[PDB]
């Protein structure tokens, strides 16, 4: 499964599919972090 729908992001702690968008807002669409615990600016 190379990937979810389009550009979504998968968590490897559990496995679930997030809105890649929300790769870089502050708080965490996925079941950890890992949208954003990599997406740091300034
Ligand atoms: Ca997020």
């Amino acid at each position: 499964p190379g990937g979810c729908h389009t550009d979504e992001f998968q968590c490897r702690l559990d496995g679930l599919c997030i809105p890649l968008r929300w790769r870089c807002d502050g708080d965490t669409d996925c079941m950890d972090s890992s949208d954003e615990k990599s997406c740091e600016g300034v």
